[PDB]
């Protein structure tokens, strides 16, 4: 089990799952279709996973983020909707499939709430410039509990449950 | 000097201001554009708002910001992203037309009013930092909840206060109805 | 007299004057052109401005510099190489032309703006001088903060005023917004 | 581990690195093409290699830079844009290619911050003219502190992780 | 009096009228012709003025001297050499024309202006005389170079008062700029 | 080790340097080419050879200069350009070779302020006419001192270190 800490890990996981991971595999359920390019799209169905990297960056995620998308072939598209959508970014199981039928997705999402827990460390740990094995250690030990508190809190869900999976450790 | 608590008031703060507030403030400092329903506009200058709720819902700022939103006009629209950065993703906001009658084609001011979602967080970790058995007014809940939105808008004031991309374009507004 | 310390104010404004200043007086001095666009412009008489921010941001002088840079005018062109000299490589740097509306066929004066990048370093070598737990204003981060601006300034005024090249041709602003 | 000295090697890396190395590495991977001569070229791939020279010169490492870029065909282009590009020295990975499609792209710089240590160096340590074996120690410390610290932060972004390589005692 | 020290004010003046303003002025005279942009220019009447700035740069008098060449018109030639004798080398200069339009093919008065290249080894002297361990304006450097080059001029002006040769066609311009 | 004295030669050694021999060695790595008697060759490669003769002249080395030029073929060439040429004495390495081609050189210099030295000497020490075993020893030290400055100030810079060579005690 996990609680609250010093630097938050639990706080925002759940946040991340409240915010976006809930909210988006609710929305993706009930309109069942996604909106990018200014054009919809029918989902079949959607599975979702969450990429946890296995170290974080000095300047937070976002590098990895945009390698990570340009590595695949990642589209934009948000969830259709006075309440704001949520851009994300997806791939099609197939390599391509006809618009019109509906297409299987598969969401990709490497959390950027992450990019706090650097922030978070910078606070909680120096005025030395090196690999430091104890903020690696926080670093790791973060991470883990980022991803323990995620799947526990998809393992809720009846809207999240089986649709998303976490891969941790990634690169 | 705010810091690190047991209840992440100051490191959802700064996780707003380096994700969304920073992000939003620099992409239309450059772009200098916004997107409302696939269309583009011209941003002549732009300020955004950072409304802090006076007190948060029991299931989060959703219903708060959907009833803020929609009271005040508060169109939806979204942060152009460049062709060339595929990876980058759009921050989406709501924002008012400071002049309600302006034209779309020629440069227009914006004002952005954004409800800090990250605060539902807040209010999933206060059943956690002080978990309560019994339903009903709870004056440590208040006084906590309250402090912890002070500490918010205090870290959300000092990060714009150490950016020449925000100092000066965004306000915090606090204890909003 | 400012010397070497902690906090590279000193050496950083003399790598600073070395390396652009320095270079880029004697390059229009010689060449007497610049390159905008791609194309040639003669130079007339040119001056440089080293805008030293009041403050540092948060993450460097990135975000100070990109909105500096297009409030004025501040075109961006490069001190040209010659095509004899292979090695050397060209210094980018924002300048506008004291008559906006001046022929560029014709030699034009310019007017050399520039924020010195590296002073990025030295915010990011106060995370290290004098770590803190701690985020909001700190008293003692600002006093270092502008100590170190006003020896990046005082050095800088000094190198210029020790070289025909830069002398009265460079001016230093300090305290800017 | 590496801090703060009172003659600036970790902190000239660390500028080098957020202001040059860090900002080339994101504008190649995003605009995925550098301008030489005015006209574009598209980058398939890029490898970034910092050149530390074994001694300093007298007069800075401007002489060492130039003789460099002479003895290998490397070729000026900046990073294609209120903000400004970085001109650097590159070899395409062939002897040469078509020009059309995309080319691989090896950057190689020798770091001229390199410079400041020699002049701090000056007024670190004399009234002499001749070999002297502190100062020789004292930059070749300077250099092998800014060779590790500009590793480690090379290490630490995704976007320069193993795109960027340092190569330390050169000629 | 001027003698010797470890400061070499004196032995460089020695070096500068033995090696160039001696070796010009007595090849000015029996060629009576220079040479420009390797076409031969006769010599009517020539005088030399010898500018010595009146402080160094840090890195030498050759910004300086670049810059007042440029800043007069000082077109750059060079003494010829009788094809007799091959040892001997030429010794480039910069020099005008007094009356600036004049004839190249008939007898034209040159003004030789030369800023003493030597002047640069003082410079790199000063550094090992007194050293310093900071950067900046200093009293006692500025009183060491300015007697320096009050003492290089002085034994330039003794020299030249030494020799019919140099007598008369040579002046030495203290404290330029 | 070297340090100013009353009689420079370190001085005088440190004025050739940075004047003659550096300017020269750095304007043929960037022009790469020579104007001998109004015409330009382009050099492929440079060697400058600085001779500091055993004994200084009376008068100085001018003489010794002339004589040593007219011992070899040298012949004139300045360095092609506010700022002035270096008139030089230098040598082809074969005997001859095809001026459009590129064409090795072998720059020669008699330094011709070892001649203040001589003076330096005059003013240093004498009222007789004979063999002065003391200032014979002045002027070997300071030509030994001389030569000893010359390398090193060659060794410091990458435009003149390996391209330039002290030849000390020449006949
Ligand atoms: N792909 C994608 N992921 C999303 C989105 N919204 C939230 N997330 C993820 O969920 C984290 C926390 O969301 P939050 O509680 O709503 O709290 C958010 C939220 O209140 C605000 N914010 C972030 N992005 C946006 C946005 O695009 N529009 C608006 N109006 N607010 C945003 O900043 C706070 C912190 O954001 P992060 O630290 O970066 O971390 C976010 C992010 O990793 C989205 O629209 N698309
Ligand atoms: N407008 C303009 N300013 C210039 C330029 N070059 C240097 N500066 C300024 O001079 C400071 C020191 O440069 P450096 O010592 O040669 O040492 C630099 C250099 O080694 C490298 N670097 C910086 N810019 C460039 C570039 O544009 N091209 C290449 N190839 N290297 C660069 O990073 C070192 C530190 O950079 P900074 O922190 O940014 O700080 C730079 C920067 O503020 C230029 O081309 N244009
Ligand atoms: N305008 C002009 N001025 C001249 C010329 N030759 C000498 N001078 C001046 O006389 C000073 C002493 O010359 P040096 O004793 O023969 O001793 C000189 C000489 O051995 C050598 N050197 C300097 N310039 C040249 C050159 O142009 N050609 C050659 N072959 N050697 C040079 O470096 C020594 C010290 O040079 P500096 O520090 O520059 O200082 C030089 C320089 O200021 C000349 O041809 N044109």
């Amino acid at each position: 089990m996990s609680q609250l800490g010093l630097l938050p890990s639990t706080a925002l996981a759940i946040g991340y799952y409240n915010s976006f991971i809930k909210r988006v595999c609710e929305e993706i359920h009930g309109s069942e279709c996604v909106e990018l390019e200014g054009k919809k799209i029918k989902v079949k169905s959607f599975r979702v996973d969450v990429v946890i990297p296995e170290t974080l960056d000095d300047n937070g995620v976002g590098n990895f983020t945009t390698l990570y998308n340009k590595r695949y072939g990642l589209s934009k598209a948000t969830t259709c909707t006075g309440t704001r959508g949520f851009p994300f970014h997806f791939k099609v199981d197939p390599p391509d499939a006809n618009q019109e039928s509906p297409v299987d997705i598969h969401l990709l999402d490497i959390p950027s709430t992450l990019s706090t827990i650097v922030e978070s460390l910078k606070l909680y740990l120096s005025n030395q410039v090196g690999q430091d094995f104890d903020m690696d250690y926080l670093e790791m030990r973060e991470l883990e509990n980022f991803a323990k508190v995620l799947k526990y809190l998809i393992g809720r869900n009846a809207a999240t449950k089986g649709y998303v999976n976490v891969l941790t450790n990634v690169k």
